[PDB]
């Protein structure tokens, strides 16, 4: 066998990778241990930077059809059980009008809810079709690398067979105790994650649209610790979760109990249980390997951000492979792999442990312990309704704890949104770094500074509504610019012809392909209209110059030659 | 190696019985030549049964939420161009009201469009979550059998290693030039299909909304040949068909003429060609080999029932490869997917021949040569709206031909589901054949006989609707009565704890799990309500019986022995 790259692993990080670099034209074989794509329903929160990228490739019309849409993961409840009193609610997924203003400026893609277990299937079938080699019930043991690529071990789960496969590089997607990373040796960190921890997943279905489709929510949230009924279609399919674990018919009952009621008839499916050393790589390359996904990633399931960072992780990773393996760039481009996305990987895991300590003070609102019992929990619900100035304190406390806990329920568009680049990828412009204005991790600031992802603003092509973003992307560098800066056109060529290198520049303006209708490209750009933003094919914005002056002009072949190592 | 059934294609019928077979805990290892699964469009009418099919193991939500639904597909153009003039309109696909309802009453789903490259990934997918063993790129060469199985040798296009599978059966699931059909010997019959002729096919992308959004529909076609402007996704997407062939950017000169503007942004894609020799088989089962879809069955797309009786052939054959591997039912059992089947092989290929001859007449109408060049098309174009008494009956001659058209483009219900079984997995009742009152191939005839599947009807759970055809399947057998027929429980109950065998029972009437609320059962029955009707997993009504009297209710045991080959 012989491949440009050997992905071992099929979920989100490999999946993708595999259809972005078929899209490329690299041949590249992925390889999956197991017989299916994975079956629980995992990972659901679908975050607008997975959405873009879903869209840039054209399979966001698809996700969003296997999608539950925005409208109805918006009611978060707290209650006793689902057919019991609530304690409150919070505004999840950024159901707040303010909120929800702020997300529908930053992109044009919008949360959804699509479980792995849809997701997974549906780019690896893309990927197949794009030209990409999979094959499943096949296990990656091992690895030697050598100047000229790696040879990799083989065993066939259908033949019994063992086999090599010769590539330049392998992409270690092998998930939360990569092979991979172990083999190249990646250096892991920030294990304090606690004493490590699992949770007990419960797939059921019943019809509690009678109780759901009133306050339609993502998940609903039952103090029985913090258990969780989370929905996989509305309003039938369903699972419980809370905090390596047997259970039986028993089960029917622990929910019966998350219920409330024992009289929807509900269907049991199954019970799985999931654990993590929360850690994350230090490194993610090492000569010829590149991990990427819970590979150099593992952590807590708050705020939904490893299946969209690992989607994210390939994104960032396809391009550069290709280019490289297509010799337009050199073997260094692919140095700002670890430069961006390591970063990425230790904020994350920080991050989703963080919110972890914000349930925690929900409790100590009502005056309880975190064992409490049944007694002690209907107690609570009578402190509540005390008509006292220290009812008040409480009802007080109580909500202000809740509305502690949105950071990892919608609340960290920031987190979500806010990548900083540094490399040698990116071609720094000169400026300084502006800062956030506000929080970084609850709201999110656009800039076209390089490093930083376009800013989303809508335009007109024929007449009709079309997003800065589409204008770029397809596996190709971007520049935009407007009217004065019409010398960025040939400058673009001289400088793409002599590098080999795929450049399309748009003039943005009056009676021109795309329009700048509602002047808000004008107004997001941060320069005149002569300047110009280069962008990536991941979406990045690299390099930025101020005019369309001789020496701003001249600086465009320094920056590409910079950005590809030549 | 070693698998119960060996499925050699991964396209409809082979995805369909590998998720069928696992769904019935049977071991199966499908396998396929290629990379992807299909890459063009290809089929794309999904008619009432494959829609019921998709109901029953889950998958009919998925499917609709992938496809055009039928009120898009109702207006059939017949014109000079998209841009041009029409000639005029058919209601294809049972738009017409009087086919809309005749359709609606039929089943409880409903024509929609789902073009094979997106239905492909989405069983094949199911299939493995299922439990069954998939393994693309690698190829059937042979196979030999002997008393207890088969053992065949592959080919794996990975890793170049040869190999071999023992199974019980094989499944061949391989296409128009089944190299199992061949190997194992079925005899082909009525390969008068003409001169073997092909079509040419082209994929191309523009945004012709302003051109159908007011008359949505499935097709287009342009009178030039009979080309025909046929939709993927609405209304970005197409292809060109028309009657091997090397093609060019000069395609996309043969397309601005068919849309007849050379205005809209067109983007070419991939050129396919498509040949046939039409001819079914006499027999689809050689000893443990049994064929199936178009291994079994080729012919020309008109009325596209290939697909759509590729799903079908194996929903017969799964249920029993699994009765008999579980040893409930003797091998003979599986004699009777010939005697069903193969009728339905060659009352497909000679109806979907038998539409190539109704087309050729609307030119005859039009006093014009098969061969039209342009001043002769443009001539007729005025002879057409002549105010004569010639003009007339030239108008009248050319509805007339066109309204033949139709049995082509969505009036064969009949066709589609009329379908009688005759074999020893039907028990007969004693009574003669009713006979079809209106034409058997352009109307559906509802029939509880044994031979016939389930009639549609709706039915009440929770005062919510549900159809017959809920209550039934799932692999396994199910006998309906009312409540006068009381005893077909404990009936059922001997029968089953007897045979081994799951036998399900539901009394329909007042306050019982399901009712006759609109009292639709009680008036399709055909049967008193004290009797039963046994229903197979494949929807077939098997056993009818019309009391529960003593000589009744001791006739089920010697019909499901009888079934079954014991
Ligand atoms: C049970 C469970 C429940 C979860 N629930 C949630 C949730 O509710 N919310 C949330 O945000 N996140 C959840 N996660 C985490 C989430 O699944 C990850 O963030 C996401 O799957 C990362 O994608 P990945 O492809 O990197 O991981 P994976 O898809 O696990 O990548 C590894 C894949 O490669 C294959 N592979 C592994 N080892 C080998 C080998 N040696 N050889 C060949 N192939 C191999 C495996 O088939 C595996 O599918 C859950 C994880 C698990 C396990
Ligand atoms: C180009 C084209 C266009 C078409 N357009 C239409 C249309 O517009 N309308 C319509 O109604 N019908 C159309 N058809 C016919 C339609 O595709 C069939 O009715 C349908 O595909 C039947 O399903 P199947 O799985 O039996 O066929 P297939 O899916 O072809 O079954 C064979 C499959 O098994 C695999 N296989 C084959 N040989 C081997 C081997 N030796 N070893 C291992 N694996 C093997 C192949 O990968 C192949 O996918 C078209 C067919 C083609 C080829």
């Amino acid at each position: 066998a012989e491949t440009d790259v050997l992905i071992v692993g099929a979920g989100p990080a490999g999946a993708m990778s595999a259809t972005l670099l078929a899209s490329l034209g690299i041949r590249s074989l992925m390889i999956n241990r197991w017989r299916s794509t994975s079956p629980g329903p995992r990972s659901h929160i679908i975050n607008q930077r997975t959405m873009e990228i879903l869209r840039d490739i054209g399979l966001e019309e698809s996700a969003k059809s296997l999608a539950v849409p925005k409208e109805y993961m918006g009611e978060h409840v707290y209650a006793t059980s689902l057919a019991g009193e609530e304690f409150g609610r919070i505004p999840a997924w950024a159901s707040h009008p303010q909120a929800h203003a702020e997300h529908e400026l930053a992109s044009p893609s919008r949360y959804c809810d699509l479980p792995q277990l849809y997701f997974e299937p549906m780019v690896v079938s893309e990927a197949a079709l794009r030209g990409a080699d999979v094959r499943f019930l096949t296990e990656y043991l091992g690895h030697v690398e050598d100047q000229d690529g790696v040879t990799a071990r083989l065993l066939d789960h259908v033949s019994g067979a063992e086999y090599e496969v010769r590539a330049k590089y392998i992409i270690g997607a092998d998930g939360a105790h990569s092979l991979v990373a172990q083999n190249a040796g990646l250096p892991f960190e920030g294990q304090m994650g606690i004493g490590d921890s699992g949770s007990i997943n419960i797939e059921f279905s019943a019809d509690l649209s009678s109780l759901c489709e009133h306050r339609k929510g993502d998940m609903y949230w039952m103090f029985v610790g913090v258990a969780a009924l989370r929905m996989i279609r509305p309003w039938n399919k369903w699972i419980c979760v809370w905090g390596p674990e047997i259970t039986k018919e028993e089960a029917k009952k622990i929910i019966h109990e998350i219920i409330g009621t024992d009289e929807i008839p509900v269907e049991v499916g199954p019970i799985s249980t999931w654990t993590i050393n929360q850690q994350y790589a230090v490194r993610n390359t090492s000569g010829r390997v590149f991990c990427m996904g819970d590979a150099v990633h593992r952590h807590t399931p708050a705020g939904g951000l490893g299946l969209n960072t690992s989607v994210q992780d390939a994104y960032n990773l396809a391009w550069k492979l290709a280019l490289v393996l297509k010799g337009t760039a050199a073997p260094t481009l692919l140095d700002s792999y670890d430069a961006e996305r390591s970063p990425v990987a230790k904020q994350i895991v920080e991050r989703a442990f963080k919110s972890l300590s914000t349930f925690p003070p929900v409790f100590e609102a009502l005056s309880l312990p975190p064992a409490p019992t049944e007694s002690e929990m209907a107690e609570a619900l009578v402190r509540l309704k005390d008509a006292s100035e220290e009812g008040a304190k409480r009802r007080a406390a109580l909500r202000k704890a809740m509305d502690a806990t949105i950071i990892g329920l919608g609340g960290g568009h920031g987190v979500e949104l806010n990548q900083r680049y540094v490399s040698r990828a990116v071609f720094p412009d000169g400026t300084p770094d502006p800062g956030f204005v506000r929080d970084q991790e609850f709201f999110y600031q656009a800039s076209t500074r390089p490093g930083a992802h376009l800013p989303h603003v809508w335009l007109t092509e024929n007449q009709r509504r079309i997003s800065t973003l589409d204008l770029c992307g397809k596996g190709r560098f971007t520049l935009l610019t407007g009217l004065s800066g019409a010398a960025w056109k040939h400058e673009a060529e001289q400088v793409s012809q002599s590098l080999g290198i795929e450049l399309k520049v748009c003039v943005i303006g009056p009676g021109q392909e795309f329009v700048d209708t509602y002047g808000e490209y004008a107004k997001i750009s941060e320069i005149g209209e002569s300047g110009a933003l280069l962008v990536r094919p991941d979406m990045f914005i690299a390099f930025r110059a101020k005019d369309a002056s001789r020496e701003g002009l001249e600086q465009l072949n320094v920056a590409v030659k910079s950005i590809l190592g030549r």
